[PDB]
């Protein structure tokens, strides 16, 4: 009877989560900003086990080697008070001005090779604090209009600036792999690699694949309509949910960045039922926005609500797949053989089953209901705790 | 001055598609039927170069081996008759009951080898016709509840059908190629690899990856707010468009299937210019829907238009690319600098270039106007011939 | 700890809800047609207060004025054999090929008047059979191109519509008002009045605006991306919710009609806790579709489950205003000053108010939280029975 | 052969437009500010007709009595010195923190009495620079969660808000109208009034409903899936198109307020064939943002592209509506028919018409082709300049 979360539930934050200033793209910021000293010691209060970083939420734009050096000891001090780990680590390559047309992938060569450098930097450090992932959101990569950009140069370029950091990643021998975020579109009009989709068909094209997977995030694939859980079904499918981001979106329209378990109810339900019957082991991160109506207190309170819901889901859908209806159901569903090989006999004496089309009674298959719906009203009186 | 098409433009037509009755979820048909022999007639008379079909359009359902025969010998007279040809054939593994929950990825086992044994015998009717594509759209592969399938099992039995249809066109010597045609909704809740991003990614996976591309539909990655020349150009990028789908949607909505051209204008200019300057070569396949508002004559006025919105579009494309004017504002927005590689001097001359990093001006970068306005502007000029 | 319905929760369904048999725009019918009779007898062993209809769902389409009565006469005697109620009409303007492009809105004149001529005759049998609501959807009333639709001559023509309809109701001195259900999209392209907005403005240019309201519907708004409850709420406001379609829908996409409570859950509770608080008396109409993955028990277990998951939402929103917990969190995120007037003082007085613009201190006013999540959050813990 | 704007046409551009620095939710501005005079200049130069602002554009947050009264005095000077007009203004109630749960509808009710303050002063303001139409654009009234805002609540203190503004204006004797500007969220999650039809309804519970009409823009109705021109022909149907936004947009996505033209361009062309062919004679005002890519000279190519784009739609409009065969077209799909009473005869000669119902011949009114495709191709055609 208790949703308290402990640092063993694997729970992180971004630094640039509840230390959202408010600043919107129709008003000014209505909070102060957020020491990530007072963000690392809050949210170690709170349950969290650790927390993430853009370079720039760590070591503001332009800092001297020297206020950088400072910058980072005071941060893993309050890691080591307080006992939070950095599992992940990312670059931002989105707010300075110079890459208003990109990173990656900006027209002007001389950008893409400083978004290079800078991003490699960020990777040691990365590195020293401890982080396993190194996650690439390239929220400027696209366009507005059709002609700015050949999308062909521009995989070149991303493959190109890819294959590089896996050069020296691997020519390093650091142990960090790197995770794709997809989003289909803001701040561009369209985004290249906008889903879950486009990024794994990728890395397949990059030179060590296995060194890259995606870290998708609820409310970006739902941006285009998507059902989150199908699309974390296919990474996991692939091997290559390598990290992953919880938050809440209503639909289709801006990025909300939602708190965990708001926006679609069901989806999350679904999407915790799933990362736990696959045992996802990776950090439960929430990219996530206190809305700008907030103060610091409901910041906090926001904060813990991601946590919370998602221990009420897990329990829930454990309570689902424990209950003895639901397996009856899962059975009349005839979800037991949608796991059977087809055809495991093989092409050739499925040629010869004349039982396979031959003489295959359509009519009967036709009839033959597939009680979904009583299934899923199963699912609703579990989530709702009104299962008798 | 003239938009005639000629069987040279390799315009293609679904027998499907002028041969829609008119039929919707909330009304009844709206035309007779049309014999498939008076549609190829027709369609070589407007300029057309050949048909598509599913087996359920040529062979209706359940027809004996013998009038089976019969029909396809009144077929292959018309096309003979009037010299059209046959590039592409597909499957219905849709519109039967028995397909309710699916073919391929039905939870059924039995109802999954029969929808294999449908399909081989297709595509060896397809074969003898001359197809050299073969699509395959899995319109009721999905779901509409969360519980109703478990999307990595279904992925399985995807790939476990994909791999036997690749074993079967490998062992018969058959000169065929699979294209997956992705939709991201509707019949189903939500379907399975639901756009061109998710089935590139699916297709890495298969046994013989090299016989499988996508076949992607303009209003389909729309229904998902996508940009589907970004999508095409990804395909291209990959050595995967292998078929494509042409039409016009206005939006996230249900699936219009309009003429070409209607919808979004000024993707579809985007979308022909890239297919010309990339040299696509495959059938330009139109899957559109006459309105049920027309009667015969209106069907064949809205036939000849896709032809001609295609082969206007193709005219302002080449103009603007010819256009002295937009090859020096190409330069001013560096498009020449986005084909140069980024780091062709390697990650180590990288690493020690100071004015990529150190000495790196970023201020100076950031001031520079992109200039893709302008850009725009000659290219809306172009389309809509106000060019001076 | 019961859910079980009784017709005192005046849960009504239309007899096309669990009456579909499952033909969508790619596939046949998976079930048989129900006698309307027998659907009247299973929905009131289900606790169903009474049942709607469309004229061509009851009385098939060219009845003689005899096999009509017979219709009437069967139906009738199994309402008293159950004491089901009539609540509602509506008639049929969309199925036939004559309505293709619409009924009153159609430019054919003698389509338009034939369209009138058939609601007038149902308005008839609806009284008769003791319905309070007439409901209009306007289905076919729209387009798919610019041009084939002047829609202030269109608007026009539904004003005319609609004003004779009411000067037929009151020459007779019946006691029946009207319902505009809106909807923004499908089967035609666009179609007029397509939300509760638009609806709600086009009732006060008709002649006598107090006869009309509106009939809106969960997933018809959301396939414009609204939110329901504020729709909902600005129809209460202006007094014109006179009957209601629930079901669910999962984002912008085909109109679904999943059963009530799938879909968008949390606007589902929202919905339920304002009908509730603002004390709407009117029949819950369930306008759903049972997936046509189902036979006849799941048919009959969506239909339940929509009841089901009315009275559990109910429940959840009681509890959550009962809540002295919440009542406090209420109060600090000022819901109680939003009741009180702004200037009851009048003008003038906020004129000369001095504390209202010269000595307001915006920099003490802008710091103040809303506490809007931590109140979200509870009501979070309400829905989910998750309240210590 | 030219498409150069003058005075004459009326064009308008807010302060904001051509003003924007380029800050999003993602990134820095990449542009300086501009002088308000200057803006004023190069749009005269452009040939546009005036310009609009909102109070705080003008006359900077928080101006003494006196900077005030200086940035009022430069201004009008630049006004002189070009002959510029400002045919409207409106009022930033969202930028400032102390907005960020709204202004009219805020839950605390100082916030609101200050909204209503800072509005008054503007409106004298307005009237004094000789401003015809104030725009009311409720950016901050809605809400993130469904607890924080009792809707009908907030609709008595908005319609609160109008009331008083509309009894200052007629006890003062202005000659000023209101207009109301929809949008259906950002940056709220839901925003109150969410569209064109809701807004028009509102305002006929207002006391002064004369007072108020809309301010439609074509991005924003888009932003919920809508058909702009749809959407203005139902608001000119009311006598209420007091003013409207142009611009561009792609689908439903975030606020991009492209340059006009740009976005969907058939709905551009069909909102212009609307407004040239009902005599809309206000200004054709551009709310666009020149994107952050652009240098200053990227922005005024921008500006001068907005009114470029509607003087070619214009051309193509008018010759479209001018051409013979269109004209015939017309009439072969009927929209003579649609514009002539369906019963100017009375109910009574309808009920008695037999050829209206028990004499129709459904199925040969059925079999009528409605000829829009060809028409519509027609309108491509002109559309597109390839008409012969
Ligand atoms: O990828 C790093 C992060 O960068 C930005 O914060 C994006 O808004 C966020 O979605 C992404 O997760
Ligand atoms: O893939 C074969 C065809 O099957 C159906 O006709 C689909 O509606 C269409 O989009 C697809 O192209
Ligand atoms: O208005 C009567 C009914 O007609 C049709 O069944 C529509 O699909 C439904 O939404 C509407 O409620
Ligand atoms: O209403 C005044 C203006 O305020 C803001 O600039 C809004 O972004 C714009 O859409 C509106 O037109």
């Amino acid at each position: 009877m208790n949703y308290q979360p402990t640092p063993e539930d694997r729970f992180t934050f971004g630094l640039w989560t509840v230390g959202w200033q408010g600043r919107d793209p129709f008003g000014d910021a209505t909070r102060r900003a957020l020491d990530p000293v007072e963000s690392v010691r809050r949210l170690a209060e709170l349950g969290a086990h650790g927390v993430t970083f853009h370079d720039d939420d760590l070591i503001p734009f332009g800092s001297s080697d020297s206020e950088r050096e400072e910058h980072v000891k005071r941060f893993r001090q309050a890691l080591d008070d307080t006992g939070m780990k950095v599992p992940m680590a990312t670059t931002n390559l989105f707010t300075h001005p110079v890459f208003k047309d990109g990173g990656f992938t900006a027209n002007d060569r001389d950008v893409r090779r400083y978004a290079l450098r800078k991003t490699i930097r960020n990777i040691d450090l990365a590195v020293e604090l401890g982080a396993e992932t190194y996650v690439a959101w390239g929220g400027r990569e696209g366009a507005e209009s059709g002609g700015a950009k050949d999308v062909r140069d521009a995989l070149d370029r991303m493959k190109e600036a890819f294959d590089l950091l896996g050069e020296y990643v691997t020519s390093q021998g650091y142990d960090i792999r790197f995770a794709i975020e997809p989003k289909p579109n803001e701040p561009r009009g369209d985004i290249l690699l906008p889903t879950v989709g486009h990024a794994l068909a990728f890395i397949e094209r990059l030179e060590r694949p296995e060194l890259y997977g995606v870290n998708p995030e609820v409310g970006h694939e739902q941006m285009a309509g998507l059902n989150f859980p199908h699309g974390i079904a296919q990474a996991l499918w692939a091997g290559k949910l390598f990290h992953i981001d919880l938050n809440g979106q209503n639909g289709i329209k801006y990025d909300q960045d939602l708190r965990f378990g708001a926006g679609d109810l069901r989806a999350a339900f679904w999407l915790v039922d799933l990362l736990e019957s696959a045992g996802y082991s990776g950090p439960r991160h929430f990219d996530f926005k206190p809305p700008r109506t907030e103060d610091f207190d409901g910041v906090w309170a926001s904060a813990a609500g991601c946590m919370r819901n998602y221990l009420i889901l897990k329990e829930r859908a454990a309570a689902f797949r424990a209950d003895p209806e639901v397996q009856e159901a899962l059975r009349a569903s005839r979800l037991d053989e949608l796991a059977r090989p087809t055809a495991a006999d093989g092409l050739q004496a499925l040629l010869d089953d004349r039982s396979a089309f031959e003489e295959f009674d359509v009519d009967a298959a036709a009839a033959r209901g597939m009680a979904f719906e009583r299934l899923d009203q199963l699912a609703m009186d579990h989530l709702l705790g009104a299962r008798g």
